[PDB]
């Protein structure tokens, strides 16, 4: 009996390692991204002011003031908001600031959140969608709210479009996490031909916003300066040029000052007084709001309750039921239907945009997505 | 309508990270651990020699020579052998070296491998079990073959027990992997009262084995020196004392020299000529060997074929079917039964030991474990 | 003898413990060097010079008196400047603060001097002049790297400036972004995209080049589509093609009439005029880190250079030499060594509180777009080098 | 101008690429420091001295003339020497090469001098003398750490030697292993196990102490069971108990008649005689890194010590000071600093090729078991310190 003196094949990539080897809720804040998007509304008084003004230059100031304000609550809000489930809605009615705002998570890959806002007196519509495109930039993560933001001043037959600056989270790997916001922002008034430029200057000039307003002719009509953590000012351009808390240039005009976060704040995730109301519920509101409102979302619920262990268990559950829901539509050939926004041309730029489908505030909700 | 000014719970371990965040076959050699255990037999001629000798001192030399030889093929065998499945058997009959050896993987937690060897002329039995207890020691892994090894010389009414030294794999994290073997080894001849001490010296004196033989009275009768990678020698103790490849002390006696690895070797995982036969099959052997022989194990099969991708897929499958098999017995209250070894007193030490159940070489296999 | 330690042990249940795990893990993490094994034997300062490969297009434009016909050559140069990128998944060495690279070609009619002008952020400034005194090509590149998913982006932040001296006119543009797909997991492939505007600041002529992204099914891979328009926004040319291969030009009105992945063939619109075609890579290419012949010249040295060039020149950079000589084992040790000499120099300059001095470039506004830029400080081609920094 | 690089690019498909990933990853990995956050404000040289807490047992044995009755006191000392381990899941600082620790207690009748005598392997040598000139307690400890599963083992390799000078007799033993269960995942708990043989080399008396392991359901946790036997292997005593609390002794024949987890109560076999009982930890304990009162004295300092003690003494160790003062944030920076000063000293001694000199200990055989050991070189209590190494 004769045996073999050699092996058949002589002795001799990441695939093997990949095949054979979520986010911690301790890094979230108790807010859906949709709710973090409604903080855009924190200073809706500027919109209402804008609508009551005759001169479009003065009107562009308040919209410029408002655009800065809608991204102003983010200082020290280093908690990531929960990525909204597909079909997650969120509504907010505020009787004092005079608006209603429905938002719906439209897609999940990529994550797109659609929102529609209306003044209660029918003076404005505010709408758009946001994809927060996350990019690891060095030792920091960038979030970039991709998407146009459209504000229609109904009493004035005009609409303003713009996009938001980039929101950067530094020291994400090491050090005290902190928020920067930089980018340039053009506000086009599509009736007048008026343009407003807002540079959110990057860091010294921390939080520094500088910019100007010009007519369609391209004549500057005022400069705009301040910090998105505090305030914006308008001033005559000629004296702003010569003259480069906050440095108050002579004869400037206060356009906006940040709303109030409570002394309780740094114990409550640095939420504003506006933010503290976002995720609240009560027996009345339970009957009316739909089953997709993120006020009925157990993990944000349980985290706001302190039950963090129950929050991370509940979070992984929804995400899993959401994959599973995707794979059944992946096979059953059904494809997802957006209850409250449909897709369509933005008429002021011709760029695809999500468009409110109507009928939300009628209630009588029917066949809603069962996403919890 | 009045809203809330604070959250219910103020804002505020590894569990979350653990719950919400195999071995690569590229690190194995194509051998079951059971097969790597049969390399103990590579020099069974020393056993047969031992059995033909009248003087037990001379007999203790050959058993000491054999004990060193059974762990000598491990130099440069830096490939881990596949952890044997529960129920994996392995048989080897060699007509020239004169033995049969059945081994069976007895348990999996911990991994215990049982083996029984018999000389074909009924001159010896060689048996024991091995648990290779792995410990990460610094920049190296230690494997320690826990368990007694019992060699019975049937023509001489005697039995020797001993345990194996520790097998250390250096530079496991960084550098060229390489094998060291260290430890002290006592060989007790239980009839004569004779003892043989083998120190496997740790590293300079790389692979250095030194030791002695003494009677029950505790009189040294010879020294024993050499290297487990090459050879062992006996020499008069009096001249070994005075006198401290290999340093040949005057008037020494060659007890053993390592068997032959082929020039092909370093292309074939550094297997010996003995090792190259272990995992071989053929149409004859297929009819006879049981369904648990690791010659019928697909991943060791496919890896020996070079099909490494198919090997790592096939490996994870068996391990998974093995967990699944465990969890069904975890519920169905069935518990695993060892086909060929039962547990019992080692009579020469009173220490629990696995004991051959008989009947293996009768074939007529019945109801064997379906482990592939 | 005391009954207590001066301060109780600090608690694990309180989350104050992992922010010191945070502090110590990152002091270790940022220490680590990127393995030479993902680099290619090129300093970014050298990768920057490949812009110049097709300088014959600047010379073409220098000698055309139709402004738009000059624009068609600058756009040709803009597209060609980024063409060598295809299949260049090696990451050129980040240049050490103080690194220079000079390249003189007489067959091509230019001489170029680059300096690594800052290390955080890593900014490369370059200045190239025509030898017939017919252009200045100058600017700066800050490669902003961004990871996500499987992809790495490098956005080259910076204004690039072609001044055609014989026409008293100057073009500015900003290059497209370069994506590298399937890092770690899969086969690497290179994509370039982003809108490039080229402006003739004299005439008001605007070139729009949209480097189209892959899109679904990989259909628009490498496609480049755009126009040239006059100061009043009327299209005079359509431009199209792939930036890996060719740029065509054609009547705008007819272009409107016609409106690891593999690229699509260029459909040659009737009446097109080829502006630029790539010179194919040598058969050395896929074995030679996918260099073009031009790229294989950059780190070449003779002792006739080593006397003339300054000591800072990256042709004298050891780790890039080690890697090119195949000694990749040494190259990560040379890399390790240089990245610590540079730390030590800069911390040393903090205990001393001295500001670092760029030898060949200074800061100043771009007079064409008001951006802050980097401007040649002169005297580089004098030789007479003095007090240069010791960086190797 | 060359047409190729001097050497083709080396391939990823060939597995020659990851062994340079291997080379570079480990040069980074072994650099990293263990976070101070798992340590406790004690040098191992100090953790070593806690053996001495119950020296009153040596003094008991020094003054007994029945040899076996002396054995019952050495075994009492052996068990007591390892008692403070319970709930000590902080890992004492690995002592720097050159570290010493001295401890003088007159209330306890001993004076001890330890030196860290090698860094790889980390070997601690110690020598303690009775002040009444009645014993020498000396030996060395190499803590061989071994990880697997959730558990870390520290096997203290070394021979420990009690010479009772008034009886011309000497005991040798080797301590048990100390397991730490549920590292990272779960609550840490400490277990000691291993067979300890104590030999009276004069009389031939053997003490066997089996520190029993936990076993299934945690039933034998901390139990210690053994006997004392004469030179002809006859049991004169059974010993039993838990090493956390007590050691009893009893007629051997009656003991045979009786043959995070919580421990079991000690069943007090009729006719037992208590040999040793632990002194309970203070209520400070669980807040004070679970020190016993003795352990809380070790790093204590007065300026009256800092003049007398040498500069190497670990009471003068900064990172251990930082940690004890609560400044744990600084302690990992002091740790970082010291572990690199020590590397730099030893590599420096390689460029110079000089061998390191232990000041207070030298190597030599143990005359009792032939093992190689560490032996006091004298002169430590003279003071008159000279040329000591600068290690802080
Ligand atoms: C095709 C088109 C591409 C689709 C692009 C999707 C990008 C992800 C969007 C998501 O916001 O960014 C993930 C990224 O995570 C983390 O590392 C981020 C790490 C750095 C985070 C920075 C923290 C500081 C931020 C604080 C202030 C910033 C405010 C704005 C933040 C809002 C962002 C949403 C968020 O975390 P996450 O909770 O949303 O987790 C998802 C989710 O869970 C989903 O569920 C998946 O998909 P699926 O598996 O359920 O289908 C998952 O996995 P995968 O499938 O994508 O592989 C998983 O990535
Ligand atoms: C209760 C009583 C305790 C039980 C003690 C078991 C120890 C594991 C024995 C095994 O040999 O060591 C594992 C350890 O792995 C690796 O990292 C080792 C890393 C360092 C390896 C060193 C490489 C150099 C060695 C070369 C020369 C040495 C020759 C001797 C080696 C033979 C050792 C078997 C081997 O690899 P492996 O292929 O056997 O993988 C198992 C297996 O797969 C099983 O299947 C499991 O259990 P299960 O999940 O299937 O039930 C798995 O996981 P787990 O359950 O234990 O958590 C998984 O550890
Ligand atoms: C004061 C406040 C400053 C605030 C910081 C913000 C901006 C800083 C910009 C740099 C951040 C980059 C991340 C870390 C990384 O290492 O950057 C590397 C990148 O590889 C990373 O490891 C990769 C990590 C794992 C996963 C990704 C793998 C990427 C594979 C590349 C594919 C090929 C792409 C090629 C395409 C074409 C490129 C134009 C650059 O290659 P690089 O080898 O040459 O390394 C330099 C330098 O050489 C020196 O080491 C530095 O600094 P320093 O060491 O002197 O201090 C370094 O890092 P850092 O210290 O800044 O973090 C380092 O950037
Ligand atoms: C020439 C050939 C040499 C061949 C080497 C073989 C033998 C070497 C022995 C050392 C190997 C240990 C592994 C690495 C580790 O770091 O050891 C640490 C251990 O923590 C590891 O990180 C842990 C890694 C992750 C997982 C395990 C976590 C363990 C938690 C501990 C729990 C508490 C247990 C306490 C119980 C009582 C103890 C008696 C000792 O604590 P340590 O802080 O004081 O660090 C020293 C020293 O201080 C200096 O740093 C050294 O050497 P070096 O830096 O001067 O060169 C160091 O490592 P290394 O270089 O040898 O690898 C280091 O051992």
């Amino acid at each position: 009996k004769k045996h073999r003196t050699s092996l058949p094949s002589p002795m001799f990539i990441w695939s093997i390692l990949r095949k054979c080897i979520t986010m911690p809720v301790i890094f979230n804040e108790p807010l859906s991204f949709l709710q973090r998007l409604t903080e855009y509304m924190e200073h809706t008084y500027l919109i209402h002011k804008a609508s009551s003004l005759s001169d479009p230059v003065e009107r562009m100031q308040c919209v410029a003031a408002f655009a800065v304000s809608a991204v102003a609550s983010q200082w020290e809000r280093t908690g990531k908001p929960f990525n909204p489930l597909l079909g997650e809605t969120y509504e907010l009615v505020r009787d004092d600031l005079g608006f209603r705002l429905i938002s719906e998570q439209v897609s999940h890959h990529p994550p797109i959140s659609a929102f529609h806002a209306e003044g209660l007196n029918n003076d404005f519509i505010f709408h758009g969608s946001i994809y927060p495109k996350l990019k690891f930039w060095g030792k920091s993560v960038e979030a970039e709210p991709k998407g146009t933001i459209t504000l229609e001043l109904l009493e004035h037959n005009e609409a303003y479009t713009w996009t938001n600056p980039t929101c950067c989270v530094h020291n994400i790997i090491v050090g005290k996490l902190w928020i920067e916001q930089y980018g340039n922002v053009e506000i086009i008034n599509h009736k007048t031909g008026d343009k407003c430029v807002l540079n959110f200057k990057p860091c010294k000039e921390l939080h520094k916003v500088e910019g100007y307003i010009q007519d369609k002719s391209k004549k500057k009509l005022c400069a705009l300066y301040g910090k998105w953590t505090e305030c914006l000012y308008s001033v005559d351009p000629a004296t702003f040029d010569a003259y480069k808390s906050v440095f108050i240039i002579p004869g400037s005009v206060l356009l906006w000052r940040i709303a109030p976060r409570p002394p309780n704040s740094a114990q409550m995730y640095n939420f504003t007084s506006f933010a503290m109301v976002l995720n609240e519920v009560d027996k009345d509101m339970e009957s009316v709001i739909p089953k997709t409102d993120c006020r009925l979302r157990p993990d944000i619920r349980a985290m706001e309750n302190g039950e963090i262990d129950q929050a991370s268990e509940e979070k992984k559950r929804l995400e899993e039921k959401q994959r599973a829901a995707r794979k059944n539509r992946s096979k059953s050939e059904e494809d997802w239907k957006t209850r409250w926004f449909h897709q369509g041309p933005n008429p002021y730029n011709g760029a695809q945009d999500w468009i409110y489908s109507g009928s939300y505030w009628d209630r009588n909700y029917f066949n809603l997505p069962d996403i919890y």
